[PDB]
């Protein structure tokens, strides 16, 4: 089913996902406390669901 | 089909009710006084109907 997902990829230009991967890449190197990983994980999930143009 | 696979049955973008659920489960163990046991219920019942982007 995952392959079926990638099979289509008719957009490949998410404006919310690019932000998600940028911040997630920026975070890999650091020795993050789990506290901030748990928080940032939540706020990533909320940024990843929100409308692109809301304040 | 994508929404019925990645968003419905996929592991991404859980429903708002999951947010309700994670709160409810947090309540399931500790014994709250009956007094506040209601208030949370009404807050939930109002909360579900809300548009998520509303402040």
């Amino acid at each position: 089913q995952l392959k079926i997902i990638k099979k289509e990829l008719g957009l490949e230009k998410d404006d919310k996902d690019a932000i998600e991967e940028k911040f997630r890449e920026r975070l890999k190197e650091l020795v993050v406390p789990k506290h901030v990983m748990d928080v940032v994980d939540e706020e990533l999930s909320k940024l990843g669901l929100l409308d692109n143009h809301s304040s």
